[PDB]
């Protein structure tokens, strides 16, 4: 990864533009780097647009809502740009930026699902792990419906399997307000 | 094993009638118990048969293979533990002909409830949590019948590992006698 | 495996000397192969008396399924069909595949019913074929169970969609089985 | 595998009525049996037709042209069954069997495809990979062209990838004869 | 993990930490215990009455690791508030709990999850038996200072524990492990 | 192993039992069958019981210990290089004064060992039965020796070696076998 | 690598090399790379260097989006090799300023993936790989001025071109002669 | 192994045992069970057992020792090859008199080993148990060859390899045969 | 690597050490070093040492084409080995400019891969490396003077040549003297 010297690494350079990038997939690691950008940002400038850029497969679900939380919580506004794919929880974080500055490039794609986990041990346990699982998984569509527009039934039956969206698609479908047009 | 010439031991057993579980349950055991009491009944469909358990458990539609071929074939099958019974092998115990479901004295029993595991989107693990949860029922349900026991008891009871001497088997109602020496 | 001496046999050749066979395993190529010489074998000593398949699988190979129940339904002795334990997935096919009105399940008894499944690796001309292939398979399946159950192929197409575990109760008012074989 | 005393193993027990089982994939040990057993057979009778069963993934070219030419060579017919799947060079000793006694049961399928293989070092030593393996395709599709009655550009464009037959899209094909359909 | 320069270049948590910020965003060892201490112990040189934020994103781990955070916590003088996001289980939701009175948060959409200590034990009966009292006496601790810190009876917390319990934000506020649920 | 049967076979026509092994499952169930063999060919002829095993499954020697206790005919206890653990918890199990080890055979004593693995109510439960598993073993092995349970406990806190004699006079054999 | 590290010190003449497979970590970078060109000077020609066996399409999607959107003129310089989504970034360079060095070598193929489960999931990937070829297809006609069937089946198995071929193809502008 | 007997089988028929690998409790059970099965046949003639072997277990090797000196007839010890460390020890064991080496076969002698891990107080019993087995083996040794036991100390402190001859000097065994 | 880290304080001096299998990283890194040498100053002549074993082809042209198109004169010297697309570097530096130690090794050969797949693809990758082959033979024929048909013959198996043989075979001007 190149330095620029005005040291910084390209990343950190973007970062002092108010620019993040989300470029993998989504762990506690990469959460708390996420959400500490956040709030530096916001305490940097608590007005102005900060950009945050989505290249990911998904990842853990509480990472997610550690970032989700976060994008809600803070004065800034959190514009979202899906450039490669957003799957999974990088699709919701795509759908948690502020309404209208939603993006995706032309040929990025979009995907979405319903979660998967696995569990292990007594009956007892299975049912606890099984439970909030679902638990989850409506959580998930009750946001997804808040963010879209569509009813949570829809959300549900369209996220029963992996279901892939052209950019052109997610903004008929609500995840995003518009395709990104060449400058 | 040792050969004897009038056979491996157990099938010279087999002769008199005694069929030997001394492994976990899986679908190989299952499949060669069955066998053996499926032959058993055909060579005689009078005479007890007697089944010797010393089994730390193993899979449940293994052990209901077993359970209902003795159910179903017309000779009594005494069982006898042995060592211990754990898990699907006191299952089994309990399943033997009512009044000749045995322990040896320091043999031990354990009852708990079932275990698995589950893998994949969360509409995949609700199946598979329904189908453990729909099994436990179904188990708990016939140990209460051949125990006496009331289903909310048993459910308690196996929550968790719950050792038993050949004694408090007794007093459960898993077998009916603890065998004294001869 | 004990012996029993009338020559020797081992429990199995025993009970095959009864017209028994017991398919008590994962069907794979040399299972199916075992299971159909000893068909091949029963009709050869007796054309006319039935033949008892017992069934405790959690089922395997398509095609090698396929060579077991094309067997069944060549010969000319009726098959009667006894699941105990467990007949998942290709199991629960060759269970229903039985001579009608000798198809058999002890009362704890588990049947379970999915799709097909598989994988595929390669260009996309190569996962399309494997594709093609699969779903190909599934409707030759749905449409001999639909001839087995008398339920109709859009019924078993949606309970198939998953795991769908059934008591052998319920797979008898399903039509995978006759009887359920009551002490 | 049971025992039938009469002691045979079940194949033994069959192999007595003059069938052959071929239930595994195609590799030299295979080859080898499966030849014993159709010398063995001309030997007991150079009349009587023989069975072979064919259920099979498919497996190592030489091993199969050791069936094949054997098949060929013996004095009694042949005839081949197959059941379940014939893959690959399964499916050219399904093809193989004597005109007229090739079949299918009805759900069993059929799958035709090219030769596949491995090469690794010098240039030259590549080279000579190609051509062999090259020249070995050539081979088993005039062959094949002999068995089934299509041309060898048309088989060359149908093996070009994994294509696979019902028992009935086998027989349009020439691959067999017939579909033993059930009495039932 | 970028940088940011004010020149003083500072990694974000460093960044964080001058505005008396600690992210705890992974399991609780013994590594992650002395990199928290040590910086609740800086923060209080800095200034012994300025509050500490506290994030907590973890799933739990070593027992004595987290009482080494939370004795640090009550012994300092600041005041520290403790933030939930993602997910606080374990002796990740023990130490959200153990935040100062009145400064305990959860995001909306965080999780919260309690249950029973965890550990292993092999050798002779005579010393499994000393480890199953040290878990069992270490269960007893944690619940005495939950019931504390929760206003739950010890009966309660015990019944609660048994096995994994999962709470959403509101429900950990009306349970007591936290005071309020941080609104956008 | 040769033939002759093989050896162990044309022993066991003798009335000879050899337990040469680990105790698992496996070998308990050959044991016991073993001894249903002999006692069903003749309920009153003595069984000879070889030991050289360095112990294993308590429940597995469990099954063979009231097997021993439930059968009309005495079984002799024979130790012979070494019998460990759940081996000499075996060879304290033959008939009273049939109990003997070679001149050179080693006895070792010990406490129970195991594993204990998920949460504090299971550690609990696990410790709770190998505790009373040593507490049933320590009062049969107080019976079959004549020492107090008091002194079972605190001999066997760690790995107790003992030779012939010493065995004898703890009485877990009667006899050391002389040639 | 030497000392800037040699990499940072051509990223100041606005040249960036993308010497490896692409993936998720190397799209980000090339991105972040582009947008900092970009946003230093909205005018002036950055020059991209190509050396690479290819991978992920997405990941590559990342950088042809970038390199459409952003209002500086991406130069593509073929060096080596230019293979699978490495050609295809090759050809989205502006047009007239593609090029190619006298003996890198380019190929073309179609995508690969994986599939496992059940046959509703296969048909579903199946799905995906096939439109994503479609896509691919549909803008590399776009690029290259050949038709999408012709590139359909000139990419059914590897294709590798000499770099007048690859000219010839569309894929360049130019081969680069030495100055 | 050729052929209805086994080649072994058929030795054994004349009263040869064959000990041609390392010592553990698998093949003590069945040199012992041999030894005892042919006393029972003839208590009077004389067993003929064959030694190649580098030895193993202490326990093992005296369950075959016991049984030597225990059974009536006597047992002539051949060394063929090597008798090492246990094995050289059961060398020594046969009737003395009729202990015997091949003129090429090879004798080592050296001390016990082991393992041992865990806490002092364990560490502590493993040694003193391994030093009492030590001074068991020196006082047996002492016994078969006549050596003093502060010789034989001496002598097993490293390994020590003896030709046939030599081991005829030390008294290990009585002749080296002759062809 | 003491330390600038040494091999920078070598650049600096316009010299680029070459010390490893030739593989993307190198490559792209060689290139990189040359085109920041051009631009430092694009009449001076660069230095280019060769120790190598070889490596891919594809990396090797990467650099080959790189030293062609750059204006300022590349001087390779042969130190320790070079072998296989090591060897064919070192014949790519400026006429009267390629060098060898006395006691460094030059080996040709033809190159290696591998193929697995269906007959087809095999078909196809045994064309790519055939035609390789071809051009590494004609660049070298250029390179060296000898004809493409004796380069052929040379390079059927390893054939490892002392640096005078290397310089009589036109792979190298001089063999450097101390
Ligand atoms: B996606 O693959 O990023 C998906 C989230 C979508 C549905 C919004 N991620 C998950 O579902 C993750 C996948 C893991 C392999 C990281 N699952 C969880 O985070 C999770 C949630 C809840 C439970 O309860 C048992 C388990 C799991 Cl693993
Ligand atoms: B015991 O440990 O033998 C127990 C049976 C008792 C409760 C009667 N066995 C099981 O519960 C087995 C354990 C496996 C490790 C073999 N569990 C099953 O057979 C089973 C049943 C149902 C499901 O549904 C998901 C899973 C499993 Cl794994
Ligand atoms: B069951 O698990 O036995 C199931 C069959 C049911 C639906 C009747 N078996 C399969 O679906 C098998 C599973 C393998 C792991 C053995 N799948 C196939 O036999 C099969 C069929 C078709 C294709 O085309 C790509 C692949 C596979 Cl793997
Ligand atoms: B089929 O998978 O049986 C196929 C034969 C068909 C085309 C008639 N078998 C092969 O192509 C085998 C595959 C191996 C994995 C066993 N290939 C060969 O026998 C073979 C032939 C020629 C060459 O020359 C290089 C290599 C190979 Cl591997
Ligand atoms: B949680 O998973 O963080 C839990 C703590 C809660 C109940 C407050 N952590 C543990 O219980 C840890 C789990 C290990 C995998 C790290 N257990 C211990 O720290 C611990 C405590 C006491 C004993 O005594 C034997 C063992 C263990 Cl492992
Ligand atoms: B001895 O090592 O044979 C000993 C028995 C003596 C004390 C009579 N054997 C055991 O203690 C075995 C050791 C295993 C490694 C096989 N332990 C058990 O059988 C046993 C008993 C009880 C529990 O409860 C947790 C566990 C175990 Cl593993
Ligand atoms: B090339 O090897 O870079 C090729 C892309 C060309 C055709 C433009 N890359 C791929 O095809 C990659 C290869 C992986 C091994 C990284 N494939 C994908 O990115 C991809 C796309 C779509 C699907 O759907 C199932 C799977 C995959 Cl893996
Ligand atoms: B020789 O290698 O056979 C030697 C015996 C000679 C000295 C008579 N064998 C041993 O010393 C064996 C070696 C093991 C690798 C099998 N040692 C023991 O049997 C033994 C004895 C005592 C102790 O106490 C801790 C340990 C061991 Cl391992
Ligand atoms: B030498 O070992 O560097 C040699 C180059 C000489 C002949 C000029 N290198 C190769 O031949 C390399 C070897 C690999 C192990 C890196 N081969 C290739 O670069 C190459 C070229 C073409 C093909 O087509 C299939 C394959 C390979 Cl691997």
């Amino acid at each position: 990864i190149p330095t620029v010297i005005e040291a910084y690494d390209i990343y950190s350079r973007l970062l002092k533009d108010r620019i993040i990038m989300l470029g993998s997939q989504i762990d506690d690691n990469v959460a708390n780097s996420i959400v500490s950008q956040l709030l530096f940002l916001q305490a940097q400038d608590s007005e102005k647009d900060i950009y945050l850029y989505i290249n990911s497969p998904g990842g853990s679900v509480t990472a997610g809502f550690a970032i989700y939380d976060t994008i809600q919580h803070i004065k800034p506004d959190v514009q979202t740009i899906c450039i490669g794919m957003a799957a999974s929880m990088g699709s919701f974080l795509l759908a948690a930026g502020a309404k209208g500055k939603r993006f995706a490039l032309p040929n990025a794609e979009v995907m979405i699902h319903q979660p998967l986990g696995g569990a292990q041990g007594q009956a007892t346990e299975i049912e606890i792990a099984a439970n909030h699982i679902l638990k989850t998984r409506e959580k998930l569509n009750r946001i997804l419906s808040e963010r879209t527009g569509q009813s949570i039934e829809k959300i549900q039956k369209d996220t029963d399997r992996d279901n892939f969206l052209t950019a052109e698609e997610a903004k008929e479908y609500g995840l995003i307000d518009e395709v990104m047009v060449p400058e």
